[PDB]
C-alpha cells in the first residue's frame, strides 16, 4: 500500500537488467507522480527519464528531461542524462539506415 | 503557457472524438509535473476522465482513487470511481457525461 514501499520497489525495477521490470517500475513511477509533493515528483521525473532511456523510448525519455531543466537549469544530472539520451539517439539512428 | 495548455486539454478530454481525447491526455500528463497542488488536482481528475472514455479503466482508477486519497469527501471523484467500477464488469457504451 504504503508509497516509499511504491517507490523503493520502483527504484530497484527501474535499475533492473532485465526490460520487463524497467517497464513495471515506470508503472509505478507514473502512479505515484501524481501523489508526490513537488521535490518527489523532480526526483520521480528523474528517474522515469533513466527508466525511458534505458528502454529505449528516447524521445519520452528526452521529454521528462526537458521538462526538469526548464525548471532546474542548473541540475547537472539531467544535463548528463540528457547528454546521454542523445548519444544514445545518434548511435540508434546510425544503426536504423545501415 | 501553463494556463493555455491546461484550456487546450480541457476541451480534448470532453472532445466527442478519440483522436482529441489521446493528445489531450499527452498533455495532462506533461502538466502534471508543473502544476501547483490545485492545479494537479484538475489535472489528475481530468485525465481519469479522459481514460475512462477510452476504456482505459485501470488507468482511469488508479488516477481517480489518488484523488480520493487526498479528497475522501470528493463527490465527483467519486462518482468517476462508481462509473469505472461499472465498465469494468462488462464491455458496453458508456454512461453520459
Amino acid at each position: 500500500v504504503s508509497k516509499s514501499t511504491q517507490f523503493e520497489e520502483a527504484w530497484c525495477l527501474v535499475r533492473s537488467k532485465y526490460n520487463d521490470d524497467i517497464r513495471k517500475g515506470i508503472v509505478l513511477l507514473e502512479e505515484l507522480l501524481p501523489k508526490g509533493s513537488k521535490e518527489e515528483q523532480r526526483d520521480y521525473v528523474f528517474y522515469l527519464a533513466v527508466g525511458n532511456y534505458r528502454l529505449k523510448e528516447y524521445e519520452k525519455a528526452l521529454k521528462y528531461v526537458r521538462g526538469l531543466l526548464q525548471t532546474e537549469p542548473q541540475n547537472n544530472q539531467a544535463k548528463e542524462l540528457e547528454r546521454l539520451i542523445d548519444k544514445a539517439m545518434k548511435k540508434d539512428g546510425l544503426l536504423e539506415v545501415l
